[PDB]
DNA sequence: TCAAAACGTCGTACGACGTTTTGA
DNA sequence: TCAAAACGTCGTACGACGTTTTGA
């Protein structure tokens, strides 16, 4: 892993609480077993002028990347093992997004177990619902209950 | 004149850097000698469902109040002295808003110096701009020129 | 099959201002 | 003539999804 110092973890938990985003998706893909991918994405969208912030932010955390969208850039971390580490250390300090982080961790820890059984998959898809609910969910298309459809 | 928890200062500096607002307005009013009020505001906006978090702020910081906006809510701190204290302690831990902090600080300090000698009042009004420059301003109306041309 | 990356999308919510009153 | 509250309101990000690709 990598072990994050407490001064830094404190600041970050603050900044994540206000300006930052924890996303959980079920992505229709024909390529998979259950024909859905479970993606966890942690992300912070800054204004490209400020990319230095997201870049320093890449260097400090030591994992993940910055994508330039044009006027805006994101810091993205989709890598599961580092993500899990990041979110365990941050969770204790989160005053707002704490539950979503705990839900991301629960989802991750159970990921392998979910590939095995169909109805076990849906139990995990519900948590990626519960996560969605804790954001203001707009364009959401694929839910846990969309999956149950095909699974039959 | 409260001293703050460095643990809580770090979290807050992180929070403010992301979600916080430092606003410097030149607000024309007909009362004042120079016919402008000088106004500093540090605000945090949160959906009213989360209003407790705003209350926590009123508590941890000790001063300021929550305004219920309907579906959303603001924590406001407009009191100059508490604001100068708060920003002094927070300023070293600010990354993204760091500059704004030190302007509101340097403004607050020069306030009485501005109450007297308008050419200095102008010099200070200038600092409001530079703050508005660090935010991306949208509806900005009254500026340091707006005042000056009337001086 | 899977973890990841790559990339496309858009309706409004709210930051950052306004204006005007209170209570000295 | 002040500080400080009260209250009002708009433009363009942007957040939270989305689809598709990559390479083992």
């Amino acid at each position: 892993n990598t072990k994050y110092n407490k001064e830094f973890l404190l600041y970050l938990a603050g900044f994540v609480d206000g300006d930052g985003s924890i996303i959980a998706q079920i992505k229709p893909n024909q390529s998979y077993k259950f024909k859905h991918q479970l993606s966890l994405t942690f992300q912070v969208t800054q204004k490209t002028q400020r990319r230095w912030f997201l870049d320093k932010l890449v260097d400090e955390i030591g994992v993940g990347y910055v994508r330039d969208r044009g006027s805006v850039s994101n810091y993205i971390l989709s890598e599961i093992k580092p993500l899990h580490n990041f979110l365990t250390q941050l969770q204790p300090f989160l005053k707002l997004k704490q539950k979503q982080a705990n839900l991301v961790l629960k989802i991750i820890e159970q990921l392998p177990s979910a590939k095995e059984s169909p109805d076990k998959f849906l139990e995990v898809c519900t948590w990626v619902d519960q996560i969605a609910a804790l954001n203001d969910s707009k364009t959401r298309k694929t839910t846990s209950e969309t999956v149950r459809a095909v699974l039959d």
